[PDB]
């Protein structure tokens, strides 16, 4: 036994020493970003998953709409959109038959400069770039979960809809991308409101599609809006494009989700009694609110009655105002995970750490030594990069 594992903590690192036969250490396999992203887009458009290529699908269309967004940054639009329009032009579709719609959801409209940023100045000059108008939607049906689907008129009017965006793990929708570009981004306040209520279901969790009510509602509303085709950028932890998937809004998305899974999903035979999770260093552990991203990932791998040891400096404090005010009087995950014990190894003192219901230890080793005593031959799981590593049972 007695393996030494170093865990990132703030701007440095700290060691923990574990019986090697008691523990297992899971690491992400962060792929490097492609050397030529636009060429990668072109590759995947010749290689569409679950659909014939754009060449065969858009013949004779006159109102192609491309969905882009920067609700989530960094947007891939300026890389994905030009190679798409190249394919449309190749198939005989002129720039007057092409339209780009930005999915605002609840957010404010874009300035001209911000639109040029999102699509590139050359696309902006050739092709109309239109902000979602949340007050100009058209009802197209209700999902089986009761979400009325009211789509922006520009999108409703289209004879062909190409959804673009990122594809990564999402803490509620399981994964981003696919039909998510349409629902709720270019839908009405009603669609956005009711769909968002599914966030609080028990199956709204990262890495889960089937049985995820939020993901299922999204893909359903997306299907009532008849999204035709997706182009999605698979990102790594540095938000670099490692892969592009194109084609059927369902099948292409599943392919993208397997690439994410190859990088970040670490399947686990059962839940551990002790989980040691580092956020991976400053500034991912800059404050407790941000450290939650590590804890939200570790929460699925600890047993009922288990112990999480969260290694996160939080030099800048509790973080976001509404989250912090809740902890001392958005925080949802911490509240859920309190069927286990949580040690916080941080720059906080014991009094503050305990005031927010964490257990306190000076170092991770001290926390693990006291936790190990509370269990009979505990299984120990160590997540050195918990902000991107998803243990999955």
């Amino acid at each position: 036994g007695y393996k030494e594992i170093s865990l990132k903590y703030g701007k440095g690192a700290v060691d923990v020493k574990i019986d090697e036969n008691m523990c297992t250490v899971l690491y992400p396999e962060d792929l490097p970003g492609v050397e030529d992203p636009m060429a990668e887009v072109s590759r995947s458009l010749k290689d569409p998953i679950g659909k014939a290529p754009l060449s065969d699908l858009v013949k004779g269309k006159k109102d192609v709409v491309i969905l882009a967004s920067d609700i989530t940054r960094p947007s891939p639009s300026h890389i994905l959109i030009p190679p798409i329009t190249d394919e449309l032009n190749r198939a005989g579709i002129s720039d007057d038959s092409i339209k780009i719609v930005f999915g605002l959801g609840y957010h404010r409209k874009h300035t001209d400069d911000e639109k040029k940023t999102l699509v590139g100045e050359e696309v902006f000059n050739r092709i109309k770039c239109i902000d979602h108008d949340i007050d100009d939607c058209v009802y197209v049906g209700t999902t089986k979960r009761g979400t009325p689907v009211e789509v922006f008129r520009e999108v409703y009017n289209a004879d062909f809809i190409i959804a673009t965006g990122n594809l990564e793990l999402h803490y509620k929708a399981g994964y981003s991308g696919g039909h998510k570009a349409l629902l709720p981004g270019v839908c009405s306040k009603n669609t956005i409101e009711k769909n968002h209520a599914l966030m609080f279901s028990e199956g709204a969790m990262p890495g889960k599609i089937d049985g995820n009510p939020m993901r299922e509602d999204i893909e359903e509303g997306g299907k009532l809006a008849r999204v035709d085709f997706i182009v999605n950028a698979v990102l790594n932890s540095h938000k670099e494009i490692v892969k592009v998937v194109s084609g059927d809004p369902i099948k292409a998305h599943r392919e993208g989700a397997k690439y994410i899974d190859k990088m970040y999903k670490r399947v686990i035979p059962e839940k551990a009694d002790i989980v040691v999770a580092s956020c991976g260093g400053y500034p991912k552990d800059i404050n407790l609110y941000q450290a939650q991203k590590g804890l939200d990932n570790a929460q699925y791998s600890v047993k009922d009655g288990g112990t999480i040891i969260l290694v996160a400096e939080c030099r800048e404090g509790l973080g976001e105002k509404l989250f912090s005010d809740w902890m001392v009087n958005a925080a949802v995950i911490c509240e859920v995970l309190k069927r286990a014990d949580i040690y916080l190894i941080s720059s906080f003192d014991r009094s503050l750490t305990e005031k927010i219901f964490f257990k306190y230890a000076k170092t991770p080793q001290d926390a693990l030594d006291e936790a190990i005593k509370k269990y009979h031959d505990p299984k120990i799981l160590v997540l050195p990069y918990a902000n991107s590593t998803l243990p999955y049972v």
